[PDB]
């Protein structure tokens, strides 16, 4: 029936629409998915977080159990796919985020009021790449990626605003204003979630499970990753 | 060459010892390494964040950046290549950390005690496989993560305290309490970190290659990965 959606296969999909129409939803949210571009990473974030709801023979974690990323939780989203500003988790914890939903305030109670998403508009991609002989050239270099940024994040050329090559370091910086995207236009935030889960091997693409990533055809595998968000306001600490 | 780290790549090996004995040394660390059974999880994570600081191509982030780290970062361990308890980043933040190197208490200054290094006693290990047309033999994927921890990841049966399965979520219970842990026996949560590398494409072996799960011959691809750590005291936040 090919009913997928090539774009995210975090989704349940059935061809169960008006004449067999293929049908598709997000997991964890059930909100509706574009299968022909990116879908929001606050969207994804609430996929990955989700729970079965029925466990049956599955066993849940403890309330007491951790997890490696402190950072990571289940996020609510607006209509649109972005991240509500203000956050809250335990019951009565909560704070604020940017555009891309990391916490930029001091912590409170259910008191707090976030006036505005403040719009990360610029990202900082630092990879480690593991050595080997092929030091592409940076030419070759900003050739795949900017072609990867357009082909497969489907961001802009514009928005992809430089790319660095120091070995066995690769930067690439990202800059999108507000006042420079159209709607419509895939965001710099979403692009970036999904090539950081694309190094880190959990694809969100379909039938894909990590960067196949080859310059000149040598591959080339990236050891370490750290991203920075830098937005229109200062974070409020 | 003859001269190589199976277990552990994330290390340099020179056939530069009397007579041409291979001697390897961790990256990160110098630490020494024993290359018949897995290595800690705080060395590989030296390893794994081992900072060039060069800034003559590279760009730094700005003053005013967020940052997502997927909670990595450089730590501290003790000769035995345990965590040490008390970790600390930006020099004046500090904090406690359990086995598994995971926070769990309240970020503090340099003033910050903490008293032992509680265990992490019990891992669960959720993994949502690529959907297939029928499900796998609950028998036989039982007896294939069963084998795979006692074979690849050298971690003694007992300590597999369950395996679970609800198409599409696969679930590994491990448990293995201080009273339970001989000396020489491989802990939990080097196997659990060998297992998520495994499974993300960054394989530890040096000359295992990687991992291709498949359960009666038929290929299993994890598409989502999850890790829960349970400590023998509750986190104090
Ligand atoms: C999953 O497979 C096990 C293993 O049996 C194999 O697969 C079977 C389909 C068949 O081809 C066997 O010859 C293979 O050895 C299944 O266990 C078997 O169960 C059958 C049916 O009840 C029973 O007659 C046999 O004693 C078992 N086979 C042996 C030799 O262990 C199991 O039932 C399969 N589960 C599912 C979900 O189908
Ligand atoms: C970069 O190196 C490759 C090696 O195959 C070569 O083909 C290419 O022309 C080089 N380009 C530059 C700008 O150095």
């Amino acid at each position: 029936d090919n009913c997928t959606c090539p774009t995210n296969k975090m989704t349940v999909c059935s061809p169960d629409g008006p004449g067999g129409r293929c049908q598709c939803r997000a997991l964890g949210s059930g909100m509706a998915v574009d299968c022909s571009t990116l879908t929001s990473k606050c969207l994804l974030l609430k996929a990955r977080m989700s729970a079965p709801k029925n466990a049956r023979t599955l066993v849940r974690p403890s309330e007491h159990a951790l997890v490696d990323n402190d950072g990571l939780y289940d996020p609510d989203c607006d209509p649109e796919g972005r991240f509500k500003a203000r956050q809250c988790q335990q019951t009565s914890v909560c704070w604020c985020v940017n555009s891309v939903g990391v916490r930029r305030t001091d912590k409170g109670d259910l008191s707090l009021r976030c006036d505005e998403l403040v719009r990360t508009h610029h990202i900082l991609i630092d990879l480690r790449h593991r050595p080997t002989a092929g030091a592409f050239n940076h030419s070759d270099l900003d050739a795949e990626l900017r072609r990867l940024f357009r082909e497969r994040y489907r961001l802009h050329p514009k928005f992809v605003a430089a790319v660095h090559y120091e070995q066995p370091t690769i930067q690439i910086e990202l800059r999108q204003q507000t006042s420079q995207k159209a709607a419509g236009d895939v965001d710099i935030g979403d692009a970036a979630y999904y090539f950081e889960r694309d190094i880190k091997g959990e694809s969100l693409f379909q039938g894909r499970g990590g960067l196949d990533l080859r310059v000149r055809g040598e591959p080339l595998q990236v050891e370490r990753t750290l991203i920075y968000y830098l937005d229109e306001i200062p974070p409020k600490f």
